[PDB]
């Protein structure tokens, strides 16, 4: 089930969160 992933931490490294935020865009418009 890939839908609405989490926020990595109160702010994360660049990475950590690009890769999140890629997955969000990514998924949201996967669909």
């Amino acid at each position: 089930a890939p839908l609405e992933p989490e926020y990595p931490g109160d702010n994360a490294t660049p990475e950590q969160m690009h890769q999140y935020a890629h997955q969000l865009r990514r998924y949201i418009n996967m669909l």
